[PDB]
């Protein structure tokens, strides 16, 4: 494969600022929303959203990610089923006592109404590997950050967008899903994200976040 | 902790697709750019894309993440000598042939005078634990996922900031670097981006992203 230049829009210092300061204004609105209206969306915003996902960095770029968009209320309902099941056992016994405590600050517990309210579900798997034309495997380096980065691209996206979601990692709920959703062995669930627009009754924990002096540090 | 309405952000669904569409056309302009110009960037530029990243979602709202932020070129050339011996320990022996044939598209070698020229170089480090005010260890859920999905959030804010990068991770060099630069035994660095503006005689790869249809998948 060829090299060719690269070419850039270049922003004067003060045009840098003000673009970043909004993009930042932007993002920070942005919350995890557990409770979503069933108004539709349009479909359009949803494939630029994952289309923005797809331009993220890729270990040695093998783009090991699918995006699985569920509309069918029908299999969405068979998932809540699923995750429903998973989630009980997982507050009741698999997590322990440490985590549930430190999820008493969300509120959440095992049932998950936006799994069916949310017009759409975004599952994003993993490919642990991939395969060539020859049908040969190929190695997808780093593929669990790479598919995470592409996550944090696709949130930046639906808020942007004017979209809302929350970022979920069902535990448990992998291998089921995976099954019921016909995606091939080498694939693999990471995250979920139900996505629309936050119904009327929307609620957000009242958290605060770090100051940069408490996220960034400089070296001299 | 009390919970609270969350506010609606309400736009027309024309101008939800259209920030959509601009969106997409913006991150799809994103490459990895491995060769960067010395040129200084305002700081609060780094500041704001720092915040942005910071306002990423994380696993029972944890913030497992330091961004190390070095502008000091003495250090800089440490980090050099650190990350260049090793990623040519990495091509020789470590990586393999197959990873190594993998890489050749992209024309890489163990030679990284962009941790020099840049302006700026952003370490971010994963924050395995943390600490309680008590001193007692606190648990960080999915902290490497959670991590990287800031990661993602930092890309997308250079790229609408106007600055460029590449994406890396250093094989082996964690453990050195941490020390060189102070971090607490809890850090552990997931990557580094070199940031700044391309240098005029910077090139890429000619790699093509996937279709649509060969990331997403719609289910009915
Ligand atoms: C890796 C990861 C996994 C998460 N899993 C869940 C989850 O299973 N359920 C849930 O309600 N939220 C989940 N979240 C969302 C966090 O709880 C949320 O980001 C955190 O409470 C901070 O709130 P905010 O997103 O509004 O800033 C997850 C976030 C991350 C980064
Ligand atoms: C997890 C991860 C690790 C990466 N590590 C390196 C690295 O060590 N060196 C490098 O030159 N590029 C690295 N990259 C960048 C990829 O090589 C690059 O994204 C890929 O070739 C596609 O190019 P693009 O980002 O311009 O679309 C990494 C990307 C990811 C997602
Ligand atoms: N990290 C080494 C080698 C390398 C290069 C590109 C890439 O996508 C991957 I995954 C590894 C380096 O920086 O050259
Ligand atoms: N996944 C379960 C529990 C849960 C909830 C919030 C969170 O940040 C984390 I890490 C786990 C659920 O969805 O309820």
């Amino acid at each position: 494969v060829e090299h060719i230049p690269f070419s850039h829009n270049h922003y004067p210092e003060k045009e840098m600022v003000k673009r970043s300061q909004e993009f930042y204004e932007l993002l920070n609105k942005r919350r995890s929303v557990r409770f979503i209206s069933n108004e539709q969306v349009p479909m359009e915003v949803i494939d630029n959203v994952i289309r923005t996902a797809g331009t993220a960095p890729s270990g040695a770029h093998t783009e090991p990610w699918t995006f699985v968009v569920v509309k069918d209320p029908d299999v969405k309902h068979k998932i809540r089923k699923i995750i429903e099941e998973e989630e009980e056992i997982n507050y009741m016994k698999r997590m322990g006592h440490r985590w549930v405590t430190d999820l008493k600050k969300l509120r959440t517990n095992w049932i998950k109404e936006y799994l069916d309210t949310a017009p759409i579900l975004i599952l994003i798997f993993k490919q642990v590997h991939g395969f060539a034309a020859n049908g040969k495997k190929k190695v997808h380096y780093y593929n669990e950050i790479s598919v995470s980065i592409a996550c944090g691209i696709l949130l930046a996206a639906l808020q942007n967008a004017g979209l809302v979601t929350v970022t979920t990692t069902p535990l448990n709920c992998g291998p089921r899903l995976r099954v019921l959703l016909g995606r091939p062995a080498h694939e693999k669930l990471l995250m979920l994200l139900p996505v629309g627009y936050p119904s009327k009754e929307a609620t957000v924990p009242d958290l605060k976040r770090k100051p940069l002096d408490q996220i960034m540090v400089t070296v001299h």
